[PDB]
């Protein structure tokens, strides 16, 4: 067999089938409609037909925490909820038929909740459903303590013929959402969540259609993460060595970081580059009081393309001087720059210059020291620096982020900064994994990625993380000192699942 | 729902090439027995990916089977695997068994992943015994006793975790238990005359005390275990070194006679050092002559007397300066007479020559410094896995200070090896550390092909310092990388 | 006429012990499209025996079986090869394709001895292809994904010398192409997870323009691509190397943060040298510690700072005296204090000690004359081929004069192919140079499995210095060794 589950030692203390109408639709029709004017019909290997196999948007939880309302999956119909035809999509142009989804929900004797799942055609639009409405669609009910999984089938309403691999397609939808709050019996401990699994397999109509070049389509690929160990990567806001992991203060919570900033699906946002040649770097044309900055190759920055020149550092509450060397010149200058004063306008393209002689010069971040302006104060790394207070122009600042989910933080990358004080400067994200999802734009299916710290050697999972499509990662630290600084170093994150945003992790760390 | 494999041909497919086929005892074919690593445990603790068990498929499963494979030259025929698990009405949880075929390679799973082979998905509830077959997916007509047959394996992990109601508590884990049967088309090939091909020798160790043995850099008794500080990660010794399968390695003798002695002919400046028969000693073959004295930093000095004269004489030896060279076999003679002398390690003092230094046993001496010849040293050693820390048998040796003198393995240990000449089969050997009189096991430790064992200490101070020494170890199965030790100590 | 050979049969012999037999799609069967060693030169250069072109039996001759070979770990069938040539009616010459069983061996053949086996004999003159089967000669019941074991090849070599007449151009290169096809009884065996089993990953490059790139031997940004002056034909740099299947050789770091880097304890007079995160150097490992930098005929001084400390100093090196031992894991601390320090590379100047001679960035510096121990230095390149130079990129470098570092690789090139071990199929890899939003071909460069880029120049002027370098490196083929590209640049 393939599945067993334990009804001969359950007790009779759950159910074991759900008991529900069937669904309020009538079936569709597969790939017999393309038989005529599609230009090919391609049979899929009959060993994937007929074996339910765990999709990529796999897992999800079911917690007190929740509201009734909260949205546990959402599943669009097509080749990218089954792993073998993900793979297969790359090599196709279209495809038709239906899908078989399994819904996997084996609670304890002691708790209540229930389920409920909808399907909703395309036309309707993107709005946000209550419980009430979703009861309006065809949906079934279900028992969280279900012993035996829900089969759902999802059909493919239509328009036309067949689809394509491209934009101009919206299909059927399976939400599923919490129906009734739960609940637990007995002596509980809280860390009890109910943990739920997805496995898809494709019906016998489903057919793709038209062979193509196999990696040139860029909306079939999948998301990936580069497989070099932490230690080896950099920091993303100064060319340094990553040497540990960590959170950030308590009365820290939202990161507004201008440098080292990609979206999961490739976009660069803010001053960020794709190569550390770029990072924290200023060149500049010094006239004896102004320095004129451009760009790091000499081309002109322009007021409306950032809010500062590309790789332009953005260490914020410290007082940082940089080393400047010149093309055909033998010299090193040392640059005090203070980010306070209203000399200090980047967004304009000027900032100081106090003791820099007339010419055209690059300049690196050294190291840096407490800020003398203000109070006698303190290095604070967590900020960012004051660019132009423009009143002409829109200064396009990155938004800020900030832990969405139960009781998650975000989770920094640290590395040791020179300077008078023993300094750790955290980024959201290796400059490595930037580039590398610069160079691969694959598209983020779901609102969270699930990962996994993974010693490499053994094999032993260290750690639970999620990502979000902003570019950075939150966990749940285990105590009140507790957290990602107890972990080594030489770990990989390793993809693992789509989730969703209400998704609740196991807390990392030892008590 | 079946699984997605179809049947393998079983022991028909080698009759008509092979030159016999010779039938197995009745009583032992479908007679569930337990695996040499049939134990496991879920607890709460557990993250969905865990690995809890890994099996590979051939004779090596059965103890009947490994008793009858040494009588034979071949094997075809698939097995019969049974998974046990103690649970409840009032838990809930789900484990999943992947079958992998061979030639696909070592590498990590996802649960999603796992999903993509033929598998079973099993709850933790259930009462009766869950059944997998073991097919023997092969591209021959049929299996050699060699270790480049790669086989069908099974690898089983946690799906979903581990839950329980009522009175909630930390300590409830589930038990599991791994058992397994040949079919009935399994078979043996060719008789053979038995225990004389050496790749069905098994692996074992000599059934003696250990405070009843000795060290292998000096001929001084074991006193107890012990673990390196934590600036010490890596060691490079000389002597006490042998494989796992038989081979020396470095300076090392099979006998204790030979242990830390030299034999010299001294004119009065240089002593030219031989061999310990009287055979002339060349830089080509190795550091030193065989049997040197290893010690690092330390002022060793040694008792010599000679054949045929009423003499003891006091040797004092320095490693530090460019006189002493036993690379090129010629080192310092401070004071003693011209003629033939053989010496024996008697008694250790701090150096004399960086600063009077403490004595620090954990190093190699310098030997000589050459360019022309080939400086084949022993290499270094240094833990594997996760967490685990190499284990030392210490020795107290002779002076002025408490000085405790560690070794790899001992002397008893490196003739036995030698003398039996198996071959290693995976990557470690588990064994367990047993009282002689009522056989309790003591505790788990890792034996590597290089000739060292690792453990996982419990505290920050526990470990195998905290074992009795009159205790025996026994060789239980072969692991691999997955495998997780049980952490020894009283903490 | 059909070849000398039976029919042999497919996965019958298979399905007693295999797991599973799979299909393919039939689209995919009769479909003749380019192998990925899909392109072949002849040229008077060549003389009769060489080989043009050599191939194993397998997935990997056909791109949506290479794709698909990804899902399993496993093979069995035969395949059909097409060749196609382009000659002119001023080319003679013919060339012949033998099929070499598995368990023949290595030896050196005649033509008349490449004869000898199942052959095809195929005139340059011709307008259409030929056809060539490839059959599954087997000793085992079936194949799994690994190269390393003797399957039979397809091999071209030249059979008539290749002549010419009328106004002799030796420019005039026949270009070839291979095209492939299944056979109706090919089949996969064991259904297993995509993209995991390292031994079927095709090779890639990322796909960035090169502009946005960094230097391999200090942190700079690449501004143009050169080629060496004619005196220099060999280069031993140490600092970004990177074999295509992924392997680092020389003191060469994964990433940027580590390149032109040193860090060590100074005690007023000798820098102790440690590895850049803190553990110890040992002499037998490399050359000199990770990162540490390679700039051969300078007199490079680099910026020191201090964890815990408020200052910046400068520490002038020079790599000619006995001082300078970075094997042993010492050098001189003419001019700072005591302490532990590190410091990266800023600014170079000409070298100071022979006669006060001029930079020369195509020298590597002396590293410690140490003979016991063994200085494990990584090996030199040279270009292989017909007229072919060595490529590099380039980057400018501060200081009183113009100056400009080469490399053999972009850092991101090698943290790309660090990550992606994918397997070198063949000898070479032809790449093109193509302008990223219009699609149009620059260049055609060939790539060597030690990690290195090589071209033909046009002329004694031209080069791929006239090229943008906006562009994208794209794969092409896998070619071989003796491939005769087409010069770059434009005609002096």
């Amino acid at each position: 067999t393939s599945s067993v589950d334990g009804a001969s030692g359950a007790g009779q203390l759950v159910p074991e089938v759900n008991a529900s109408d069937p669904l309020a639709m009538d079936p569709v029709a597969g790939s017999s409609t393309a038989v005529a004017t599609a230009g090919q019909v391609n049979p899929i290997d009959p060993w994937i037909i007929n074996n339910f196999v765990q999709a990529p948007q796999g897992e999800f939880t079911i917690s007190p925490n929740n509201t009734p309302g909260d949205v546990l999956f959402d599943l669009s119909l097509g080749p990218h909820l089954n792993p073998f035809l993900l793979h297969l999509s790359q090599m196709y142009n279209g495809w038709v038929g239906n899908m078989r989804v399994r819904i996997m929900l084996a609670g304890n004797a002691f708790t209540a909740g229930k389920i409920i799942v909808s399907c909703i055609p395309p036309g309707f639009g993107s709005h946000n459903l209550t419980i009430a409405q979703a009861t309006l669609f065809p949906h079934v009910i279900a028992d969280v303590r279900t012993l035996d999984p829900i089969e759902v089938p999802l059909e493919d309403v239509r328009n036309v013929l067949f689809h394509n691999n491209d934009r101009n397609q919206q299909t059927m939808r399976l939400v599923c959402m919490l129906y009734t709050p739960l609940r637990t019996g007995g002596g509980t401990g809280d860390s009890f969540v109910v943990a739920g699994r997805v496995m898809t397999c494709p019906s016998p109509d489903f057919n793709f259609l038209f062979l193509v070049p196999p990696t040139v389509e860029q909306k079939t690929r999948p998301f990936t993460l580069p497989n070099l160990p932490l230690s080896s990567l950099s920091n993303s806001r100064a060319p340094l060595p990553i040497s540990s992991m960590g959170i950030s203060p308590d009365n820290v919570q939202s990161v507004q970081f201008q440098n080292g900033r990609c979206t999961l699906d490739g976009r660069l946002v803010g001053t960020t580059p794709v190569s550390l040649s770029h990072v924290a770097k200023i060149r500049g044309t010094s006239n004896g009081t102004v320095i004129n900055l451009t760009e790091l190759d000499g081309t002109p920055f322009h007021p409306f393309e950032g809010p500062a020149p590309i790789g332009f550092p953005d260490l914020g509450g410290c007082d940082w001087h940089i080393n400047m060397t010149q093309f055909g010149h033998s010299s090193q200058t040392q640059y005090d720059v203070d980010t306070t004063p209203d000399t200090f306008v980047p967004h304009l393209g000027s900032i100081q210059a106090n003791g820099i002689g007339s010419g055209n010069y690059v300049g690196v971040l050294s190291w840096i020291s407490p800020p003398s302006h203000p109070s006698g104060s303190q290095v604070d790394l967590w900020k960012i620096p004051n660019y132009g207070s423009s009143i002409t122009e829109a200064t396009h600042l990155a938004p800020s982020v900030y832990p969405p989910g139960f009781g998650e933080v975000l989770v920094f990358f640290m590395s040791k900064m020179p300077g008078p004080g023993a300094y750790n400067l955290p980024c959201l994200l290796p400059q490595e994994y930037i580039s590398h999802l610069a160079s691969e734009q694959a598209p983020t299916v779901g609102e969270a990625a699930l990962l996994h710290y993974v010693d490499p050697d053994t094999g032993r999972n260290l750690g639970e993380f999620k990502a979000y499509p902003d570019g950075f990662l939150t966990c749940v630290p285990n105590g009140a000192s507790s957290g990602p600084q107890q972990l080594p170093i030489n770990g990989v994150f390793v993809f693992v699942s789509w989730v969703s945003r209400f998704y609740q992790l196991k807390p990392v760390g030892t008590a």
